[PDB]
């Protein structure tokens, strides 16, 4: 594999409730407010990552567990998933940091089984960073009454951060599941939960968030 140009990410542990940096802001997600979004939880994406160990392993069977929480309430789920033989003129500046992109293959474009989308969840066609940018999520979810957006995927410092700051800028509470996202490294998720944390949304465990949605 190749997707960011890692043959491989090192094994490392999924961030603790101890271990999360304190948020600024006062949000606190509700059940009939919040809307999931699963950010880019394709083959291409998770190669990289040996899928029986940390972070993947854990983070895919969080999602699970938010997945199946949200279908048993009514709570809206949005996934992100990009199409592959993107037009480099379509796919714009990412292209310089992260080649041209998946192909049209399964081995590539399916969001992975364990994760698979039901009938009536929406997966949104990804085109940049932001989930909201060349995208109807934003008025998706107000038609639906969602001001809240509980973001969980990959990669965290980069479209997961990207999505959580728009959110913010849109007047939507942005929460990110601490461990239900990895990234390149544990540097990488730190960063981006402490970036979030001081200016944009608020980190949560899995367990947290199942007990307060
Ligand atoms: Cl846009
Ligand atoms: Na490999
Ligand atoms: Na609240
Ligand atoms: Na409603
Ligand atoms: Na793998
Ligand atoms: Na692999
Ligand atoms: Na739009
Ligand atoms: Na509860």
């Amino acid at each position: 594999s190749n997707a960011m140009a890692l043959p491989r990410i090192t094994d490392y542990p999924l961030p603790t409730a101890a271990e999360l940096p304190q948020a600024r802001g006062p949000w606190r997600p509700q059940r009939d407010r919040v809307a999931l979004l699963v950010h880019d939880m394709q083959r291409y994406f998770l190669a990289a990552f040996d899928a029986g160990n940390a972070p993947l392993r854990p983070a895919v069977d969080n999602i699970a567990r938010l997945l199946a929480h949200c279908r048993a309430r009514g709570i809206p789920v949005f996934y992100t998933a990009q199409h592959g033989d993107q037009d480099r003129r379509d796919r714009g500046l990412q292209a310089d940091l992260w080649g041209p992109g998946m192909r049209r293959s399964a081995d590539h474009e399916p969001i992975i089984d364990a994760l698979a989308p039901q009938p009536g969840e929406h997966v949104l066609v990804k085109h940049r960073y932001s989930a909201f940018q060349r995208s109807n999520l934003e008025t998706l979810m107000r038609v639906r009454g969602r001001d809240q957006l509980l973001v969980t995927g990959v990669y965290a410092h980069i479209g997961c951060t990207a999505t959580v700051v728009e959110a913010f800028q849109r007047d939507i509470e942005a929460f990110i599941a601490a461990d239900a996202v990895a990234d390149f490294s544990r540097a990488d998720h730190d960063q981006a939960l402490h970036w979030i944390a001081r200016t944009s949304g608020v980190p949560m465990t899995t367990d947290q968030l199942l007990e307060v949605l």
